[PDB]
């Protein structure tokens, strides 16, 4: 059961600011269980694509995570970036709101007036998000093991125990993070997971915002995020090497991976 879309990938095609597909977007008129949303979608994917829901961190809005919308959608995904009901929502609330955004993407897929009418395979979903939104993605993964992939960035939760997670999980970490330090957040979270395909990519000298909109590593972080979601959401074995490989880059201060075949 694989869903291969678009051309065979290259390091160049994955590092490029845009994938093969044309992207359009819309504002969600009446958000259902979250604050606000922008849906990014390919106009010409040539098949149905999985959906990814992306949540910001405490105080933060869609602008912090917006770069993922076009980057992922242009390789064959529907991406919803959300604002939370409150900028001060905690990780459990962020998780509920992430899953509500995936639910509304499914609703719009079934809405004849929506630009994503019949564009989504609702069987193939993924979760991403920054800091408390990264915590929220891991909670979403632990509560909903049918999710095909998770790729949180600089995750924080009040607990680091995610030992139940079976969803393929890529953690972006920021080496000099002083908000959710790697040694007390991202790494203990990574270490807790013994049941899944997983990866840990730490950005050299990165602050807490090292994977946000306006970061200086979008070629490397974009290639890894796209490759992970293509490998695991689409079961697209053309991305096994990109998804699972040590990228061998002086911008990476630490690389870890388990249960990930090349």
């Amino acid at each position: 059961g694989s869903h291969m879309r678009g051309p065979n990938p290259t390091a160049a095609s994955l590092e490029a600011s845009a994938g093969p597909f044309t992207v359009r977007s819309f504002t969600v008129s009446r958000p259902s269980g979250y604050g606000a949303g922008t849906v990014y979608y390919p106009t010409n994917a040539g098949g149905t694509v999985g959906a990814i829901a992306i949540v910001p961190g405490y105080t933060a809005r869609q602008s912090s995570i917006k770069w993922w919308g076009p980057r992922l959608a242009s390789h064959g995904f529907v991406v919803i970036t959300i604002d939370t009901n409150s900028t001060l929502d905690q990780p459990s609330s962020r998780s509920s709101q992430q899953m509500a955004a995936l639910r509304q993407v499914a609703s719009l897929n079934g809405t004849s007036s929506s630009p994503i009418y019949g564009k989504v395979d609702t069987a193939r979903m993924g979760v991403m998000g920054w800091s408390m939104g990264g915590g929220g993605s891991l909670i979403s993964a632990a509560n909903n093991p049918s999710l095909k992939a998770a790729a949180p960035q600089a995750p924080w939760d009040s607990s680091t125990n995610f030992s139940s997670v079976t969803v393929p999980t890529l953690i972006f970490a920021c080496e000099n993070d002083s908000i959710a330090p790697v040694n007390s957040s991202a790494l203990p979270i990574y270490d807790s997971m013994s049941r899944n395909a997983k990866q840990f990519l730490e950005i050299n000298g990165g602050s807490h915002s090292c994977a946000n909109s306006g970061n200086s590593d979008q070629a490397l972080i974009g290639k890894k995020g796209v490759a992970w979601m293509k490998r695991f959401m689409d079961n697209d074995t053309r991305y096994s090497t990109f998804a699972c490989e040590n990228p061998n880059s002086t911008r990476v201060s630490d690389f870890r991976t388990a249960n990930c075949s090349l």
